[PDB]
């Protein structure tokens, strides 16, 4: 019933001294400022906690060993040219010259043309359009036919000391055209796999960019450019190429080694971070990527504005004319990648796998071996320097690297730490403030 | 009063049965050894988390993101020349002619020297000193003047598709010579943003790097080279280049493609760790940083030993001589910053940006372009294989890294286990400890 | 006696109400529910911590500072040639020649071969074996003759301003031959240290890979490859080189820049991770490491087969063959390092030291001092720009970076969670639960 009654049975463990069977004395001042003490400094580092955990840290937990069994990545690889220069026909000149700066807007020679006695006079015999009636023409065929062949760029490909074929190569249209995917995963074929570390686990090919088929640069235009060699992308599985953005050169006339490192990124949900479902609802692809959610932009945004998709672009919108690329689709895909600030936000997956790479090169051929693979070939010992290629893909020793986050305080171990504090500084429980409002209970209706 | 009588009202839990009311049997000597073997267990695991605490210990947090509306760095790239051939006068070669091992003590051409039909008749005729009075000379003016021009070097230039001018580029001195800066960020310019990764959302230069301004090598300086190209440092926009010792190099004939990724990194205050104010105070630098510890150390130390400061060094020091170049200035800066041990140590400040970048070549020009290119800048086929140079800077998908020192164990996570920990033990707190020291305050009193 | 007597003095905070002096009532049954809701809800938070900690989680920190004192580490360079052209006699042609592709089975020159009209009579008179009695043959001695030499490879050598000498390199011995390695850290040198990052305090090596001393290349063998320059490994003082898998590749012709990064990596021990002793057991290394494990496989795995390790390969085994190589050592290696799945198998260690690098290249020489080069080592200007690299090899600033895995929660971090769990619930101890079990032992007695 009274004060000194219910603190001598109480749970808190400064208030018998406070409310004893005494006198006031020099215990009471001083038993009533520890606990008064003890009960402001618990709520200091009781709201330290509590304020702690509604920011929910996480921290970082960075694994980098040396796995097995190993998924070895899909190799995307475009050579620079877009066509051959000998599948570039009459009818192909006629529709898509303008659009490779080879004729004016009256479909004639520019009077500035950069060629040779040879060149000119093959690209003079195939503008005569004196009595061409025109003939109907897509670009999906042309990028297919005119484009660089394997079976005659691939001099070899050898994969962990097996040989490879040009039949290994998946053709997938990008940018830069028809190009090349070693380890698509796709078709039902089965992905290889690498065990250690070093150049004989991984992937080798030699090349032949074969520089005579290029078409002569005549102008500044998209799909003509000044250099000469392939463009490489080694990306998952599960992920489109964006090798016109997010690829690495390879120069002829040089043997480069790749190696690379695996580095697997895991994030958290809200309200810890950022995760959109990794296989969840992207328009043309199965899983959700960063890559993938650029693509559909790129689709969504040239339907809108000049009704059709280029080549290399999914969906079921025609296809540009050769006209569309000049005038509507190569400004507009210009604009996206360059001065868009605003179209594009994609939301951050949580499974990113990044291929940590290290590139270096040596000369290719020596004087010894240049005869040799003159002969070979069938070529000459001008040819070989400035046109064969040699790729060397490969993992290193620690070829495997985890990041993680990971959440830093959780509601078990916020109910050990406020706990404790309510242990450490009036040793009171749950219980004890329910024993509390008891009596605050029983003094109302008294 | 009693012992009896106090064990029974106080808080802690095992007293209780060690001093009953009754007599001595089994149940006194194992609640005793249960009592002080909980007491001593207690010391063991709260000794394990004081002495934890005083260590300082801190976890890292590691996120990788791909951030947008992120700055674009500053890019200093300096010509691997310092002087201009066709700059260097009869008044220049006089007074900085032994320098540039040019001539011999007594002002006249060395009999080894190594040059052409045409080029050692150049320097026959300006280096005639028969009717010549000197005129007074200055370092700085010469570096000015006779340095590659940007407007010259500079084909081209784009970023996001924006063409640059020869206008966006600061003159920096380094110990290179005139070297370039785009976007210094400087001068009242805003800075430049980057929204996504790819190479159109980067800077594209196109250069010239003017083999045939070359002035011949006759010796080995530390102003003359064997090479040729130039060398590039991707830095922040408050930090000044150290080209010399801290820039990858690019060479002619080649598109280099730079992939970079900006990487920001913040460390802990002592006890913790070491923290100097970034915005602290550097002598001649608003926002402290290491390279700006490593200039006034060479400031302070060339001053100090030969009363000078060179060009490319700040304060309001005189400018060395020539003379004072081969004889105090060159020999006291490679013995700092090759020899030396212990001049200069750096406090670290918590602000570090690193840019980590991932460098790849194609080859320029093809068989195609090359008559176009030398038609276009009024050029030969030979020139543009040796002088030409295009370098890419753009940054990747995950553009964006953050390395961040966090405190892994505060204060308000002492006190939540070492509650927890005395009450779980004992089941006391530091209101207990009170009751304790009451009981022998009135021990000692009667 | 009683359980009224009982609750009344017993700890636990809430089963005084329950069995108090009173009749039924409203609060019976609402002391209870908060009593055996506190006990049910304690045990899903106790579960969660003590299943939290057998999984033994563990968290990274990750410091990435400028060392001082920083130890440089040892490298090994190999020419991509293995033997000298001029040092191959008539012995070693006849039991090497069908090796190295020179020969037939039949100890004649092949009918398939590319070689000019000086280089083939070169061959054709010490390809005469009419009267030639065979003298005995050892492939160690054949490495360390014909191999390229140091001493006319090395131009020059400077480490922090202070000029090398061919006496600086140790000779080891690699797949790729005759191999260098400096800073070795053996035979009582003491290690070389670096202060500051920059290209100041660091290696800078001018070597002459000598292309007229290449044999020629008539096949494809493990011996001859079609390319030209070196490769490199930069590798820890403690660990062998293994550079035919895992080394970079400097092409002549250019200034190549490499820019390093040390990187320590420290594991834990089971049962949170994977720790063999790195000064450990390996049979032929004092330090374990991840290419010590894989030299005694291959060491171990030409033995068990054809009863001969190379000349790379450590023990007491008898060298082989050169029909041996041919026939057994050349498959049964190259076997191991690409085909191999299940032979090898490697701990690993943890103290693991990782130099991650970035490289860049300028073009030498330029055209002014191509003519001083030639003089300076009697050579010609073709042969300068064929023939002539140098290698950098530097540390950039933020040049030292521990990743060390340290674990997330420990004993004495379990009990404070749980013991601030039971005290913030019923407000236990394990004297309580003690306190229970004696009035346990009470009623079964009476
Ligand atoms: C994301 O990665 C984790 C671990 O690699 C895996 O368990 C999970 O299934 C993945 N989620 C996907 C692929 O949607
Ligand atoms: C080899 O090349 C020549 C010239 O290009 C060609 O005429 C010939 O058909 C090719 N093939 C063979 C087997 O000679
Ligand atoms: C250091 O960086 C943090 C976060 O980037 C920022 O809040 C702080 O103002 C910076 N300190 C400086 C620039 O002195
Ligand atoms: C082009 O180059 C030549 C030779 O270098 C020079 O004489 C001429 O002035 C240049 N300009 C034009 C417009 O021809
Ligand atoms: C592993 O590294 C740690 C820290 O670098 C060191 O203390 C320990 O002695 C090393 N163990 C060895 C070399 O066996
Ligand atoms: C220089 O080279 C030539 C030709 O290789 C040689 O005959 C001569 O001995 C070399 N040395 C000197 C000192 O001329």
């Amino acid at each position: 019933v009274s004060i000194q009654a219910f603190a001598s049975s109480s749970t808190l463990h400064g208030i018998s001294h406070i409310f004893s069977y005494e006198r006031l004395s020099l215990k009471r001042v001083v038993w009533a400022l520890c606990f008064m003490g003890s009960l402001a400094l618990l709520a200091l580092v009781c709201t330290n906690r509590i304020q702690y955990y509604f920011l929910y840290p996480h921290v970082t937990k960075l694994d980098e060993v040396a796995a097995t069994r190993l998924t070895f990545p899909a190799v995307t690889f475009c050579n620079l040219n877009e066509f051959r220069f000998s599948r570039v026909t009459k009818n192909d000149l006629y529709h898509a010259g303008e659009l490779l700066a080879l004729l004016n807007n009256r479909y004639e020679i520019p009077d500035t043309q950069t060629a040779d006695e040879k060149q000119l006079e093959i690209l003079q015999d195939k503008a005569n359009f004196r009595n061409f009636k025109p003939k109907p023409f897509n670009m999906l065929e042309f990028y297919d036919r005119a484009g660089h062949d394997i079976r005659e760029m691939l001099l070899s490909c050898f994969f962990r000391g097996e040989q490879c074929s040009p039949e290994d190569f998946k053709v997938v249209f990008t940018r830069y055209g028809k190009c090349y995917t070693f380890n698509a995963g796709q078709d039902g074929k089965p992905r290889l796999i690498t065990m250690k570390g070093g150049t004989g686990n991984g992937l080798e090919i030699m090349l032949d960019i074969q520089q005579d088929e290029y078409l002569p640069v005549w102008g500044e235009t998209d799909e003509t450019s000044f250099e000469a060699g392939i463009k490489v992308q080694i990306h998952s599985q599960d992920e489109p190429p964006l090798i016109d953005q997010l690829g690495f050169g390879v120069a002829p006339g040089f043997q480069t080694f790749v190696s690379c490192q695996e580095q697997r990124l895991i994030y958290l949900p809200p309200p810890w971070g950022d995760c959109k479902a990794t296989t969840g609802d992207s328009e043309f692809y199965d899983t959700y990527s960063i890559t993938a959610c650029r693509i559909d932009c790129e689709t969504r945004y040239l339907v809108e504005n000049c009704n059709c998709r280029m080549v290399h672009m999914p969906g079921d919108a025609p296809y540009c004319t050769p006209e569309q690329y000049k005038e509507c689709a190569d400004p507009a895909l210009d604009f996206l990648v360059e001065k868009d600030n605003e179209y594009c936000v994609c939301e951050m997956p949580c499974n990113v796998t990044r291929y940590g790479k290290e590139l270096s090169m040596v000369k290719i051929p020596s004087k010894a071996s240049a005869k040799y693979l003159a002969k070979k070939y069938n070529k000459s010992e001008q040819y070989i320097g400035e046109n064969i290629l040699v790729l060397d893909i490969f993992f290193e020793a620690l070829n495997y690297e985890t990041i993680e986050q990971k959440k830093a305080y959780e509601v078990a171990g916020l109910l050990g730490d406020i706990g404790g504090q309510m242990g450490l500084f009036i040793g009171a429980s749950i219980l004890t403030v329910l024993e509390l409002f008891d009596y605050a209970y029983e003094v109302i209706k008294h």
